[PDB]
């Protein structure tokens, strides 16, 4: 049977994460190779934080990076199968690209480093963020934030399961958007944490600092397919890669629709690789007849080799 791997992005992070595979040669080897390529220890950075130090977007995306990867290389040194097909959720799409073979790991550090640093000062502070909508279908968010735009732009940018969406833009379009929402009977509608608006098309900028930088990047054709999030396509291009991430910093991430494309693959199982277990809870919501497992600590990579 053919598998998928799924790899998570930002929010997935937590304190001590690692510690189960602590004594995991190629864990450590991972953690080493990060402390490298960043210049600070990612390893005990994980493992203690604290928690502000971990949650900050230029560690964390780094950090989601390299925790993923981590369970990937375990994932091999264990003698697991090369998957199908990948994707992973706006950072993770990364890890996909460098488990696929497309992106050097050891090249895609200083990336996301990049990446965060890019995203989060697109515009300038407090212009806007995010916020996530429970209980409404795609097109019914879409109206949600047609609607609010008059206060100012706000966008669907997050496509996560059904019923899940998260929106992005201005203040007060996302506001409005929440405030519409509930009118509209949302079993929730409540801004995120965040400071910037993520995949909304206020992050140009950052969208046009990503294409400078990848200018310099070697990517190669990927060895496995990586569906993407910006288009849900299967592209072999490197420069195709490289826009397809450059918009998507800027642009929707569609990710119900990556999980519906690695179905219609004839994959029926989906191992989301990495901590938090956030993908494997949206894959039993997009497609049920879809079987999930994870790999996060030498437990779960087991029962993951099973599946």
């Amino acid at each position: 049977m053919k598998f998928a791997f799924v790899f998570p992005g930002q929010g997935s992070q937590s304190v001590g994460m690692l510690n189960a595979f602590a004594d995991v040669a190629v864990v450590r080897e991972t953690l080493d190779e990060a402390s490298d390529a960043l210049g600070q220890d990612i390893g005990k950075l994980i493992a203690d934080g604290p928690a502000d130090e971990l949650n900050l977007t230029t560690n964390t995306q780094p950090v989601m990076l390299t925790a993923a990867y981590a369970c990937y290389r375990a994932w091999q040194q264990a003698g697991g199968a090369q998957p199908s097909i990948v994707a992973g959720h706006s950072l993770g799409e990364y890890t996909a690209l460098v488990a696929a073979g497309a992106i050097a790991f050891r090249d895609a550090l200083p990336l996301v480093r990049f990446r965060a640093q890019a995203m989060q000062t697109a515009v300038p502070v407090g212009v806007g963020g995010m916020a996530a909508i429970l209980g409404l279908d795609d097109d019914t968010v879409r109206a949600v934030c047609a609607e609010a735009s008059a206060t100012g732009v706000v966008e669907a940018v997050n496509f996560n399961a059904p019923a899940q969406v998260v929106i992005a833009g201005t203040k007060a379009g996302i506001e409005k958007a929440c405030e519409i929402a509930k009118e509209k009977g949302a079993k929730r509608a409540l801004p995120l944490p965040v400071s910037a608006p993520f995949h909304s098309s206020l992050l140009k900028p950052a969208s046009d600092k990503l294409r400078e930088y990848l200018a310099g990047v070697d990517v190669k054709a990927p060895k496995i397919s990586v569906v993407n999030n910006i288009d849900v396509a299967v592209v072999s291009d490197p420069a195709a890669i490289k826009d397809a991430l450059v918009r998507q910093a800027a642009g929707p991430v569609r990710w119900v629709e990556c999980v519906q494309h690695i179905a219609r693959e004839g994959v029926t199982h989906v191992i989301e690789c990495g901590p938090g277990k956030v993908l494997a809870g949206l894959t039993k919501r997009i497609d049920g007849n879809l079987v999930g497992a994870s790999v996060f600590d030498p437990a779960s990579l087991d029962e993951a080799l099973k599946l």
